[PDB]
DNA sequence: CCGACGTCGCATCAGC
DNA sequence: GCTGATGCGA
DNA sequence: GTCGG
């Protein structure tokens, strides 16, 4: 946070345009010029010395003079003050709501928490889900409890296989002191990308983890991705735990590296390796990486032992996962 | 200019 | 039932 | 909103 102030007013600048104006594009642009801002080891002292950073261009170099002069942005402070524009802000950050189905709801008189509980009936599964641990799930989750968290998934997951591979990625991996939630790698033998030798694979460790009351909801479920809640059980007269969301992603297991490339992220990260990628000639998804034709055609899966194998065909020194929270 | 700017799983809808 | 677009999320 | 060709 040596720029909190800045990286705080394009952020905040990226969620209004993807949640109001229904523009990524803006969005994305705006979330570089964060990231990149982030990293940047000095106190910017003006709009000039940012735009140097590539990612900001002139329309947020003015704006970064605004702010240091004021200590605000008068674009922000309108923005504030329009309901229509807080209300839709608000109800994207309940789960499973997004920039259209709060527009919508907007348009139908529903812009508070209030008016979501009184409505429940007008919300699907996972816009239900997200509504009833909505206070729950803006808290932070203190790594030491990821610990703990991490236990009771692995030890779980090796007593219905001991085959089953978990690994904790996203910003746990990454080395983060606090994670939004917990996101679980897994692979099992009998799962590669050349055949499904067994059924029912994420499902029975899913069981597994509601068997054991970890897993409490569900949010969709399909037979590689699972996104749901968990909460640490507690001790006597101990105060219960906020419930959690977790993502468990099982990949192909002779895919691994790439999938935890994927999985570790971050997610801003991704999209730059990405787009590297493909500026180097191949295309990089959770499950391999491709060389591409000159017309533009995703060739045949290259060879990959280490995540550092990936790095090294797009010509990137290797980034250890605490250097990759962009 | 001014067109390009990662990738994909699941839930839901419309159309057939 | 299916396919394919869209919304939302990893 | 910013970038490179
Ligand atoms: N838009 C996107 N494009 C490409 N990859 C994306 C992605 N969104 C998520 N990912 C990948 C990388 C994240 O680390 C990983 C976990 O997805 P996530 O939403 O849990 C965010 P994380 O980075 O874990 O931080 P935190 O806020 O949860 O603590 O999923
Ligand atoms: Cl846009
Ligand atoms: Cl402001
Ligand atoms: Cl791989
Ligand atoms: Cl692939
Ligand atoms: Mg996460
Ligand atoms: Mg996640
Ligand atoms: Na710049
Ligand atoms: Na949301």
């Amino acid at each position: 946070t040596l720029n909190g102030g800045i990286t705080d007013m394009l952020t905040e600048l990226a969620n209004f345009e993807k949640n109001v104006s229904q523009a990524i594009h803006k969005y994305n642009a705006y979330r570089k010029a964060a990231s990149v801002i982030a990293k940047y080891p000095h106190k910017i002292k003006s709009g000039a010395e940012a735009k140097k950073l590539p990612g900001v261009g002139t329309k947020i170099a003015e704006k970064i003079d605004e702010f240091l002069a004021t200590g605000k942005l008068r674009k922000l402070e309108k923005i504030r003050q329009d309901d229509t524009s807080s209300s839709i802000n608000f109800l994207t950050r309940v789960s499973g709501i997004g920039p259209s189905a709060a527009r919508k709801f907007v348009d139908e008189g529903i812009k508070t928490l209030e008016d979501l509980r009184k409505n429940e009936d007008k919300l699907n599964h996972h816009q239900r889900i997200g509504l009833k641990y909505f206070g729950d799930f803006e808290k932070r989750i203190p790594r030491e409890e990821m610990l703990q968290m991490q236990d009771i998934v692995l030890n779980e997951v090796k007593k219905v296989d001991s085959e089953y591979i978990a690994t904790v990625c996203g910003s746990f991996r990454r080395g983060a002191e606090s994670s939004g939630d917990m996101d679980v790698l897994l692979t099992h033998p009998s799962f590669t990308s050349e055949s499904t030798k067994q059924p029912k694979l994420l499902h029975q460790v899913v069981e597994q983890l509601q068997k054991v009351h970890f897993i409490t909801d569900t949010l969709s479920k399909g037979e590689t991705k699972f996104m749901g809640v968990c909460q640490l059980p507690s001790k006597n007269d101990e105060k219960e735990y906020p419930h959690r969301r977790i993502d468990i992603r099982l990949i192909p297991k002779d895919q691994y590296y790439c999938g935890v490339l994927y999985f570790t992220g971050s997610d801003i990260f991704n999209k730059n390796m990405r787009a590297h990628a493909l500026e180097k000639g191949f295309t990089i998804n959770e499950y391999t990486i491709r060389p591409l034709g000159v017309t533009g055609v995703a060739g045949e899966p290259l060879p990959v032992d280490s995540e550092k194998d990936i790095f090294d065909y797009i010509q990137w020194k290797y980034r250890e996962p605490k250097d990759r929270s962009e």
